[PDB]
């Protein structure tokens, strides 16, 4: 009767967790390190590393319990503080629950890395730590519960395979609020290296979200290859048409645009949908950083816009008629789309409000703007 | 009756695919980035990234179908365009076929990365895209079909575990033709970093070519460690004897020489053969870049020479008497050697001719030499 | 009757081996590369690469046989020279023995990389090769046999999951002897990149030491996340208190301190113990590099001190009452602690003496100090 762990899924999921951690340490740190002024690199890398450590600790102390424990529509409980009452041999799905703790913790880490990396230039160090505590505890954790922890958005059938809302939109909005409150790249080879590490790690991010080494993991893997490639080509074509030539930063940005766009969709769509989502995301990203430029190192320009596009287009290309795996029983495309839009709107407002509270608390305690 | 996927092999093979993609993004890009003039790095990285995206797309659209579909001795068919008629739960060997699509696509990517990285300095950007289409479609795909897709060379019993011909010789010849038509490293730490990433990813390349996490994967893994180490020592000893001291570029080149040499052999030989092939490859590589120097960043000097040496020596050390896994029934060492040589010759001529056609078509459409 | 390999464990363990190799190539090379004077980087990278190749070869020729073959309390035998008499399908635990050869060889590689990287600046190149042969054969191999090969320390019940003694203390002492005999960082972004690669690879190091993708691997994985995070925070808090501000080098050093401290403990302790060991290790590391500064690039300052702290605290937090997996039957905490201390003392003296012999033999043959 009691579920038994499959060692193939244990192995797959521990390695996928390592790939996701790789996305933060050193992926996103190198990505931002090549974008910001050289004089701010060391401080940014320190803030990414220290806030990464903080997230790891908060996650085990109470974050996992409040995100994935049973509670209400908005948060879980505190019955798994420091993972108490989780037996070592406890199974979640087809893997040991300890591996689920680590895999889901690694997602919290990259989400925070996306914010801290972009704002470390301008925000005070003690203030970023305050902000991380506030926003992780009151925005990442409730939103993760609502989408992946059986809460409000899951109970309405929201489709988000690997975190278009939980990770990308959530962090993009936090970044924009930060930039609004706190008013050329020097090492593009480093930007490219970070981009590449983010790409390789993202296979653990997307495919690992199946929770098992099955055909859905395989689907998500292939769709991640295709969407990324198509968004690179889409971005680069739009750059050739708009600016006359492609650029390395454009190609890297296109890759990220496709990775973000396919994040919510990868486990639900066909390879034809992945190609279309990739092209659209690459072009919407290019448009986002162009026209929509309140954007610290273009957090929203890509993660926000492409996150929204992917979440919406997931409600389309999940349809069996378009090569997807099919909507749930009794769910039309029109209904699913409405659920995707509602989920996007809730994530935007929830993250913005918590982020405003986080930055304001930091500002009233220690001051936000980096000192003298 | 119908084959069932083993989740352990699914997991193994998806992670091996990620390791192979890692070899291109950022492996080979960093390798060449430290070798070429600083003023050409950004353009090379853009060309590697964009042509990588192009290969990914062409592979799914028609490349997989024409390489691994059933057809004739030279190419497959177009029954799997955009992977149509491949059910998601379809099994190939002991893994889902979708994972086979991705794994084999990643090999096409690194093969093209080897060419583009070396020639991006001198070739026009639109011309490289034309060349990639022509050469991928008419050289990589038919040669992959002939060797790994049940075509001409497979039907004669050619031994090539992970692509001495399909990947290394194929691309080396394309590189030389390019250099013939289009007539010191500045960041050796970057060269070393690329080399190291190529090394780690190559375990997915070599061991993943078993298609399963079995004793042949384990054999290929160990032989990859041994051959690489022995070629480093071989190259470095020859450099000490010839130039008076080892160098970092020598040590990295030796590593690549051993990785290339053991590619066709790793799943067929004993560890004693891997040591011998490594030493020979390291020394043949050193000789190749010395005496044979028409060599853009030494594509053939190592990949061509060591590819040929490895393919030949596979026909020797696969013998059971030498610790190998044994030739097929009824096959003597003399016969096997002849088959290896025939396979090498066909790959050289096929790739050269297609490459000449590719570069000439680009030259007549847009012009090959990078503009003003 | 005969053991059968589990493909899930085969896959897990081959990938963990690749992650451990990643720690040396390029992990530890980049770590030291950013620490030492720019003018010595290329020579250090060459020495790390060439000695890495040497270790790989010695391991297969005789090192595996003498470390993990059956012999006496101090070394094995020479019945597995070049892995002869090891059938390809031979099983060790739940994986093919060939994979065990590679996994354990990768540990020898990182241990030597820790020494060579730190001393390459000052030691002659031919002398480091002599030293590596002597110390690998007479210190790493016997100590690995004593702890993990059924020898003296294993037979007394010493707890060392992933090599607090075999790897970290062993190499730290060899480093100090070297520095005693042979009397600011320029690229901190490179130090951070090396640190990050060491971190990701260390999951293969720690979790792979379970030999299987089971709940102990999962435990070791989570404890590695927690201990690393806590040591970062511990180090950084002590730096804030002592120096007034955190630094990037501090944050990276704290990470390494926690990784070292949890190495012997990760598979035996609860997550609460991992947090405590991480904090203590981070602070002991900070103290080590402060007060105890005979320290070439701070080998002992972190690997030695934190290795000792972790080995001792493993004898505490393995207790079931503290969340650990429990001491063996009939073993009190007091007895276990005494065994940990005895194991630490034997490793320190054994490594020091062999290291002195190694450096002296090199000095009498070729001379230790780098020439003119
Ligand atoms: C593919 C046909 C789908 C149409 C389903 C009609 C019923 C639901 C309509 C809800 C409104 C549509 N939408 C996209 C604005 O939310
Ligand atoms: C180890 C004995 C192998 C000798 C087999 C003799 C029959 C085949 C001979 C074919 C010619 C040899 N070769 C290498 C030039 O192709
Ligand atoms: C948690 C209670 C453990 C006490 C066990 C008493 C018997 C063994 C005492 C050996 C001496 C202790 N120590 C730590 C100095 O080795
Ligand atoms: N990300
Ligand atoms: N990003
Ligand atoms: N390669
Ligand atoms: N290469
Ligand atoms: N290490
Ligand atoms: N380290
Ligand atoms: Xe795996
Ligand atoms: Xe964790
Ligand atoms: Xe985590
Ligand atoms: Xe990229
Ligand atoms: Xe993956
Ligand atoms: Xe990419
Ligand atoms: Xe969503
Ligand atoms: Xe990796
Ligand atoms: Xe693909
Ligand atoms: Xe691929
Ligand atoms: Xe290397
Ligand atoms: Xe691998
Ligand atoms: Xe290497
Ligand atoms: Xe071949
Ligand atoms: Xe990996
Ligand atoms: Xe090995
Ligand atoms: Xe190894
Ligand atoms: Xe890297
Ligand atoms: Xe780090
Ligand atoms: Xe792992
Ligand atoms: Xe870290
Ligand atoms: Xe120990």
């Amino acid at each position: 009767a009691p579920a038994v762990a499959d060692k193939a899924d244990n192995a797959f999921m521990m390695i996928c967790t390592a790939l996701v951690l790789f996305m933060t340490i050193p992926g996103i740190a190198l990505f931002y390190g090549g974008l910001i002024r050289g004089k701010n690199v060391l401080s940014m890398l320190t803030q990414v590393t220290v806030t990464f450590a903080l997230v790891c600790i908060l996650w085990v102390v109470y974050g996992y319990s409040l995100a994935f424990g049973e509670g209400n529509n908005f948060f879980g409980n505190i019955n798994w503080l420091m993972l108490k009452n989780i037996e070592l041999t406890a199974v979640m799905g087809s893997i040991y629950q300890y591996i689920h703790v680590a895999f889901q913790g690694s997602f919290a880490c990259i989400t925070v890395g996306l914010i801290v990396g972009a704002l470390a230039e301008r925000i005070r160090f003690s203030a970023v730590l305050i902000f991380v505590v506030v926003w992780l505890t009151l925005s990442y954790i409730p939103i993760a519960h609502m989408v992946w922890g059986g809460g409000l958005l899951a109970s309405h059938g929201a489709l988000d395979f690997a975190g278009g809302t939980v990770v990308h939109i959530n962090a993009a909005i936090a970044g924009l609020v930060g930039a609004y409150l706190i008013g050329k790249p020097h090492n593009l080879p480093m930007v490219f290296t970070g981009t590449a590490i983010l790409y390789i790690g993202w296979f653990g991010f997307n495919a690992g979200s199946a929770g098992t080494a099955n055909e859905i993991a395989a689907l998500a893997f292939v769709n991640t290859v295709v969407a990324t490639a198509a968004a690179i080509l889409g971005w680069i074509f739009g750059e050739w048409a708009l600016r006359g030539k492609p650029s390395l930063l454009g190609a890297c940005s296109g890759a990220i645009a496709g990775l973000v766009g396919v994040t919510p969709a990868c486990g639900y769509i066909g390879v034809g949908g992945a190609l279309i989502i990739g092209v659209v995301a690459g072009l919407a990203g290019l448009w986002g950083v162009t026209m929509l430029k309140d954007d610290p190192c273009d957090v929203f320009g890509v993660h926000g816009v492409c996150g929204i596009v992917g979440c919406i287009m997931t409600g389309i290309f999940a349809a069996s008629s378009l090569g997807g795996v099919g909507f749930a029983e009794g769910v039309t495309m029109g209904h699913q789309l409405l659920v995707q839009l509602e989920s996007i709107a809730i994530t935007i407002v929830w993250s913005g409000v918590v982020a405003f509270i986080g930055y304001k608390l930091a500002d009233l305690t220690v001051g936000l703007r980096v000192p003298e």
